[PDB]
């Protein structure tokens, strides 16, 4: 059992979505609420000092949040985390406006590309783990979660 042991962070997925959408400004309104594992296999407490996370679309970033002293996570524990990122598609993308409001499919599946960055401090040294992980989104209609 060696130690310093890194904390394991693990994107979840999303657990809700609501969508909405402008008309005039041709734009999609996307609220999308991930969860986030962090596992701390170490037999000291260790802080996560802040969570910064994007959502990102067509290689273009389209929201984005910040989280700042989440928690302290006692030996051996693990928290879930919910975290909201209000995005938005607009501009020079609104041609997605027309394809989430298509009417001949019945499903709007799109992917978005989510970035997050944990930084835990140990000992008076800063570690910092990031993910990138491709991420499924259906912008045609709300996906709710319910327990
Ligand atoms: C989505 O988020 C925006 C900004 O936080 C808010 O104004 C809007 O009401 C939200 N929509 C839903 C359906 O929660
Ligand atoms: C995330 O943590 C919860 C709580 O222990 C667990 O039930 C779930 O399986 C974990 N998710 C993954 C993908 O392992
Ligand atoms: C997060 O916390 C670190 C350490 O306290 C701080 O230096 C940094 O400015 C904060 N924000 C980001 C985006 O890293
Ligand atoms: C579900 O999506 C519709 C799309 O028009 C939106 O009007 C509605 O606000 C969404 N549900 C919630 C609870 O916001």
């Amino acid at each position: 059992a060696a130690q310093p042991r890194s904390i394991d962070v693990k994107y979840i997925g999303v657990k809700s979505a609501y969508v909405s959408y402008d008309v005039q400004k041709r734009t999609i309104y996307l609220n999308i609420t991930n969860t986030l594992n962090i596992t701390n296999n170490n037999y000291y407490s260790v802080e996560v000092e802040n969570i910064t996370a994007q959502v990102q679309f067509s290689k273009t970033v389209i929201g984005k949040a910040r989280l700042n002293n989440i928690t302290i996570i006692g030996p051996l524990d693990m928290k879930q985390i919910d975290y909201t990122v209000p995005t938005v598609i607009a501009e020079e993308m609104s041609y997605m406006y027309d394809f989430c409001t298509l009417i001949s499919i019945k499903v709007h599946n799109i992917v978005l590309m989510m970035q997050v960055t944990v930084t835990t401090t140990y000992f008076g040294h800063s570690e910092q783990i990031s993910q990138e992980r491709y991420q499924y989104v259906d912008c045609g209609r709300n996906t709710t979660y319910q327990l």
